[PDB]
């Protein structure tokens, strides 16, 4: 047995974003009063694109885990012409807002992402769920600054840009990516060209500025390893002497 929503039970309230296939919205439940967000897809355009049968996948997927760092999915509800996703709120935005408005955050705040990141994907993992496009734009933030997944080029390990086979380790190779992105401000294989960026990855080419130190780079390197095997596991990282140095959160 479950609950049945409909669009009259949320006052919509502005959008916050724009999608390929539809907006959020900012709502408010009617009965309740509680502040969540409304995402509007459209079937047509969901139709047109082939990406139905992503969708329903990541629906139920998402309705099955909870998490503090994982944005929640409360329920959903479709119409003739549209599906309706009833999501938590993050009232702090995007990483990807705060790291261009600081330009790059300091490792006490890089440590604390990277531990939030490294529990949600450990949870992940323990219900075979893999490959979390962690990128900044998909990284919101609760009432509290906390770090919440919702992913629902820069960022693709070795592995899946040669067009070979991987596992749960491309989201180790990801956390790395994260790490650099939030200390430097920019991925660690950003070049002018697809082609360029892709010749980057495949040879794990990046450099460090002289501002990010010894434990940092320790963490990255070990995370951006071409060989999938070489890579940390998550408890590693949570037990990792610079996250446990500057994390202001415990795992
Ligand atoms: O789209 C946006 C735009 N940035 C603010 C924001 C959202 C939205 C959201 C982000 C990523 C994936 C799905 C999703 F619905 C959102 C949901 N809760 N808080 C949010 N803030």
């Amino acid at each position: 047995m479950k609950r049945q929503w409909a669009l009259e039970d949320f006052e919509i309230g502005r959008p916050l974003g724009k999608g390929k296939f539809g907006n959020v919205y900012l709502a408010r439940e009617k009965q309740s009063k509680f502040i969540l967000a409304l995402k509007v897809l459209f079937k047509a355009q969901l139709e047109k694109a082939g990406v139905e049968h992503q969708l329903r996948r990541e629906v139920e997927i998402q309705s099955h885990l909870r998490h503090p760092n994982i944005l929640r999915l409360y329920g959903y509800f479709h119409d003739a012409t549209r599906v309706y996703l009833i999501l938590e709120y993050a009232p702090l935005g995007t990483v990807y807002r705060e790291l261009q408005k600081l330009s790059k955050f300091d490792e006490q705040r890089t440590a604390t992402y990277i531990t939030e990141l490294a529990n949600a994907l450990s949870y992940c993992h323990s219900k075979r769920v893999i490959h979390r496009d962690i990128k900044p734009e998909n990284l919101l933030l609760g009432s509290a600054g906390e770090l919440k997944i919702a992913d629902f080029l820069d960022y693709l390990p070795p592995e899946m840009i040669e067009g070979r086979m991987h596992d749960e380790k491309v989201d180790l190779w990801s956390l790395g990516v994260l790490c650099y992105e939030f200390l430097v401000g920019k991925p660690p294989f950003e070049a002018n060209t697809y082609q360029e960026t892709y010749k980057r990855i495949s040879r794990v080419e990046f450099t460090f500025p002289d501002f990010v130190t010894e434990g940092a780079r320790d963490l990255i390197s070990r995370l951006l390893k071409h060989n999938p095997s070489q890579r940390p596991m998550l408890r590693e990282v949570l037990e990792h002497p610079w996250i446990t140095a500057n994390s202001s959160k415990p795992s």
